[PDB]
C-alpha cells in the first residue's frame, strides 16, 4: 500500500510536532513559574523600603542605596522577559495554529476519503459488491487521530491555565481562542463521523421479522467512552423525516415509523479496543408501498474525557423497504438495488436518480447476479446485450450502442415490457431467483445458456446434431426456462417445449426431467448429456 | 516476599471472580432478550385473535384451535422462564454481595495496612528514618484495585439497565440498591485515600523560602482522571483549622497560615501511569511560635469515568513549624522531631503525647542522629546513657534502669537542664550541629568520643600514657567539645582546656587544632594523633 503508507507518516510527524508543542509548553511553564517568584522577589525588597524604619546612621542611609540597585536590575530582568513570556507564548499559540492545520488535513483524508470510501464499498456490498472489509484498519487511523487531537486540547487548555493565570495584554487570547475555536471543530467531525455502522439493517424487512445491525464508534478506544458505555437507540424513520433530520429542523421524536423491539447498551472488546453495539434481535411494527424508502436511525448521546464536552451523534442506515405482504420481496429488492448502485455522495437523505446510463444499470446488474447465483459466471459482454434488446426493445446488436442510452427507473419497473404484463426487473429478477433456487451449480457448470430469444436459439442450433439443444430464459412465462433441441424433421417452430418454472423443478429437477427425455442429446455447444448433468441425476437402490 | 505475594492471589482470585460475573450477566442478558422477544411472539398470536374475523367455516373455527394451543405452550414457558429470569438474576446480585466483600478486603489491607505503613516510613523518614520506598509497589495494588472495582461498577450499573427495562417484582431492588450502595463507599475509600503527599514540604520552613511538595493520586493511572489533569490546591492551614476540616465543620476558606505562592496542575507520566504534581517552587507569607504547628492542605477535585462521580479529594502534610526568625530552626526542629515519632496513628490531627518512656526517645534521639551527622555510628548502649544521665540528672549507671521512666516534652526542651541555662534537646541539637558542621568524618572515623562527663574523662585518662587525651562535648558550652587531655603532674583538675564552638572551628579546624599541640599525643583508646587526624591536616607549598 502507497497512499496508506502515506498516512502513517502524516501520523508520526503529527506525533512529533504535537511532542514538542508541550515540550516548549513545559519550560514556557518553567518560565513563568520562575517569572513570578521574582515579580515578587521585587515585591519583597520593595517592602523593604517601607521598613528601613530601623535606621542607624550612615549604614540604613547607605542601604536605600542597595536597594534601589536591586530593583533597578530585577525590574529590568522582570520588564526583559515580559516580552520574553509574551513572544514564546505567542510562538506556541501559532505553533498550534500549525500542528491543528496539518491535523485538519490527516482527519479530512481519513473521515472524507477513507471512510467515505470504506462506507460506499459497504453500500455496494448491498447489491452484493465486494465486502467493505475490516474497520480494524479505519481504527487504529481512528484513535491514533483521536489521540494526537486530544493531547494536543489538553497542552492548549494548559496554556489557558497560563495565561488566565498570569495576563498578558495581547494577541494571544485571540490565538488561543481561535485555536481553542477549531480544535473543539475538529472533534465534533471525529466523534459524530466516527459513529458507525457496522453490520448494515436487512435492506427489505418485513413487520415482525428478527433482524441485526451492529454499530460502533471508532474513536470509543482512545477518548474514552468505554468507562461507562452509552445506550445507543434504535429508531425508524421515514425518508421525508431523514431529511427534516438532516436540515435539524424535528420535532426529535416522531418516527414515520413507529417502534421496533431493540435499543441497547453499547459495549467494549478490550484488546481490539472495538466499543461495538449488536443489536442482534431487533423487530418492526407499523407512487406505491413498494417504492417506500425508511431508513434505521442509530442516536447515542455521551461526554468525552473526565465531562467537558459532551455529544449526541447520529447515524443513519442505508435506505430500507418495509414490507407487509405475502411477499414482493421482488419489487422493494428493485427499488433498493438502484438506491444502492446509483446514490450520489451526500445526496439529501434518499435522492437518487431518474434515469441512468446503461453500462451503469448493466454493472449494478452483473454484480447483484453473480451474488445472488454465487458464481463468477457473470453477464458477458453478450449477455448484457441480449438485456439491453431486451430492456429496451431494440435490435441493435452489439453493446457499444447503448453506452449513451437511458434507463428511467419506470423503463426498468414501472413500464411493463412490451410484450409482456411483467416489468424488465421483474424479468430479471425471475432468472436469478430460479437460477439461485434449483441450478446455482448448472450456472458456472455452464450447462444454462439462459440470455437468448427463441430466434437466437434457432439460429445456433438448426445445423447442429440432431438433439442438440439449449436452456433458454422464456419470456415465455414468469420466471422459467425452455428446453430448444433440434431433431431433423423440425420446423421454423423447431423443437422447443413450454417452460418450467420453480413449482416444476420443485416437484421435478431439471437435470432429471432432462434426463428423462430421449431426443435431448447433447447440451448447445457441442457436449453430451449425461457428460453436463449425471452428477445431479437422481438414484435410488436401482437398476440398469 | 510473603505478605505481599499473598494480595497478588487475592487479586487474581477478584479477577476471576469480576471474569465470571459478566459471564453471567451476559447470559442472563441474551435470556432477557430472549424472553423479551416471547412475552411478544405471546402478544403476536394473541392479536391473532382479534382478526380470525376473516373467518371461512369450519377451517377458522379450527385455528381459534391452533392458536390457543399455541399460547397455552406459550404462557407457560414465559411463566416458567419468568422465574428462571428473576433466579439467576437473584443469583448474581447476591453473587456481587461476594466479589465486593472480598474486594473491600483486599481494599482494606492495601489502604489500611499497606499505605498507612508506608506513610508511616515516611513521616519517621522525617526524623531520618529508612526511606519509605518507591510507590510504584503500591500504585500497581490501587490500580489493580480501581480496574476490578470499576468493572463490577458498570457490571452491576447493566444489571440496572436490565431490571430497569424488564421490571420483576422481587427483592432484587434491595440487593441491587445494597450492593451499589456499598460500591460507591469503596469507591470514595479508593479515591481520597490513594490522594497522597509523595514528596512531603520541609517540615520547619520560613516565611518566603521556596520550597516544593510532590502529591500524585494513585488511582488516576486507571479509572480516567488523566484525560483532563485537574488542579491541585496548595494552602497553609493551622493545627486549630485541621481539626474543623476533619470533623467537617468548616468555612471552606479560611487558613490560619494565609497565601503562598504556588497552585498547580496534575501531570500524567504515560507508561508509568504516575499521575504526578509537583510544586517544585511554593512561598510562604504571613505557649510559643516556636510549638506553633501549620499543615499545608492539598486539595483537588475532579470527576471519575466519563462524568457521573464527581469527587473532590483532600489530604493533610505532615505538620509544618513556620519560623519568622533569625533561625531557631533549633526549637522548631525539636516539636518537630517529637511530631514525627510519638504520633499515635489517626490522632486528630495534631494529637502528641505528652510523655514518653525513655528507651522510644531513644531510639528517635539515635535514628536523627546517624541521619544528621551521616555515619551509622549511632547512640551506643553507653551514649544513650550518659545522655539519660544528663537528662534525667540522675546517677544510675546503666540503661535498662530507664526503661519505664518518662520524659515529658518540658523535660525535653521546656526544662532547662539543672546546671545550665539550656534545656536537653538544645544540648542534643548544638551536638549534632558541630558535628555535622566540622566533623562529620572524625565521627565514624571514631576521633570523637563525645558521650562523657568530666568524671568519666578523668576515670578514662589518668592511669593512659602521657598525652592520651579525649574529646567530649561540653556542657561546659552553649554547642562545643573540650579536649581533655593527661599529662603527669596533673591534678584531680587533670588537663583540659575550655571548650571549642563552631566558631573557633571555622577560623581553624580542630585536626589543625589538635595538630598544633604537642602534649595531646594519642587519641583515647591507644592510637597516636597523627594516625587519627593527618587525613585532616591543613598544608601548603610547605616544609619539614
Amino acid at each position: 500500500s502507497q497512499k496508506h503508507l502515506q498516512i502513517n507518516q502524516r501520523f508520526e510527524e503529527l506525533r512529533l510536532i504535537t511532542q514538542d508543542t508541550e515540550n516548549e509548553l513545559k519550560k514556557l511553564q518553567q518560565t513563568q513559574e520562575y517569572f513570578i517568584i521574582q515579580y515578587q522577589e521585587s515585591l519583597r525588597i520593595q517592602a523593604q523600603f517601607a521598613q528601613l524604619g530601623q535606621l542607624n546612621p550612615q549604614e540604613r542611609m547607605s542601604r536605600e542605596t542597595a536597594l534601589q540597585q536591586k530593583q533597578v536590575s530585577l525590574e529590568t530582568w522582570l520588564q526583559r522577559e515580559a516580552q520574553t513570556l509574551q513572544q514564546y507564548r505567542v510562538e506556541l499559540a501559532e505553533k498550534h495554529q500549525k500542528t491543528l492545520q496539518l491535523l485538519r488535513k490527516q482527519q479530512t483524508i481519513i473521515l472524507d476519503d477513507e471512510l467515505i470510501q470504506w462506507k460506499r464499498r459497504q453500500q455496494l456490498a448491498g447489491n452484493g459488491g465486494p465486502p467493505e472489509g475490516s474497520l480494524d484498519v479505519l481504527q487504529s487511523w481512528c484513535e491514533k487521530l483521536a489521540e494526537i487531537i486530544w493531547q494536543n486540547r489538553q497542552q492548549i487548555r494548559r496554556a489557558e491555565h497560563l495565561c488566565q493565570q498570569l495576563p498578558i495584554p495581547g494577541p494571544v487570547e485571540e490565538m488561543l481562542a481561535e485555536v481553542n475555536a477549531t480544535i473543539t471543530d475538529i472533534i465534533s467531525a471525529l466523534v459524530t463521523s466516527t459513529f458507525i455502522i457496522e453490520k448494515q439493517p436487512p435492506q427489505v424487512l418485513k413487520t415482525q421479522t428478527k433482524f441485526a445491525a451492529t454499530v460502533r464508534l471508532l474513536v470509543g478506544g482512545k477518548l474514552n467512552v468505554h468507562m461507562n458505555p452509552p445506550q445507543v437507540k434504535a429508531t425508524i424513520i421515514s425518508e421525508q423525516q431523514a431529511k427534516s433530520l438532516l436540515k435539524n429542523e424535528n420535532t426529535r421524536n416522531e418516527c414515520s415509523g413507529e417502534i421496533l423491539n431493540n435499543c441497547c447498551v453499547m459495549e467494549y472488546h478490550q484488546a481490539t479496543g472495538t466499543l461495538s453495539a449488536h443489536f442482534r434481535n431487533m423487530s418492526l411494527k407499523r407512487e406505491s408501498v413498494t417504492e417506500e424508502k425508511f431508513t434505521v436511525l442509530f442516536e447515542s448521546q455521551f461526554s468525552v474525557g473526565s465531562n467537558e464536552l459532551v455529544f449526541q451523534v447520529k447515524t443513519l442506515s442505508l435506505p430500507v423497504v418495509v414490507i407487509v405482504h405475502g411477499s414482493q420481496d421482488h419489487n422493494a429488492t428493485a427499488t433498493v438495488l438502484w438506491d444502492n448502485a446509483f446514490a450520489e455522495p451526500g445526496r439529501v437523505p434518499f435522492a437518487v436518480p431518474d434515469k441512468v446510463l446503461w453500462p451503469q444499470l448493466c454493472e449494478a446488474l452483473n454484480m447483484k447476479f453473480k451474488a445472488e447465483v454465487q458464481s463468477n459466471r457473470g453477464l458477458t459482454k453478450e449477455n448484457l446485450v441480449f438485456l439491453a434488446q431486451k430492456l429496451f426493445n431494440i435490435s441493435s446488436n452489439h453493446l457499444e450502442d447503448y453506452n449513451s442510452m437511458s434507463v428511467s427507473w419506470s423503463q426498468f419497473n414501472r413500464e411493463n415490457l412490451p410484450g409482456w404484463n411483467y416489468t424488465f426487473w421483474q424479468w430479471f429478477d425471475g432468472v436469478m431467483e430460479v437460477l439461485k433456487k434449483h441450478h446455482k451449480p448448472h450456472w458456472n457448470d455452464g450447462a444454462i445458456l439462459g440470455f437468448v430469444n427463441k430466434q437466437q436459439a434457432h439460429d445456433l442450433l438448426i445445423n447442429k446434431p440432431d438433439g442438440t439443444f439449449l436452456l433458454r430464459f422464456s419470456d415465455s412465462e414468469i420466471g422459467g426456462i425452455t428446453i430448444a433441441w433440434k431433431f431433423d424433421s423440425p420446423d421454423r417452430n423447431l423443437w422447443n417445449l413450454k417452460p418450467f418454472t420453480t413449482r416444476d423443478f420443485s416437484i421435478r429437477s431439471l437435470a432429471d426431467r432432462l434426463g428423462d427425455l430421449n431426443y435431448l442429446i447433447y447440451v448447445f455447444p457441442d457436449r453430451p448429456k449425461d457428460e453436463v448433468f449425471a452428477k445431479y441425476y437422481t438414484p435410488v437402490l436401482a437398476k440398469a
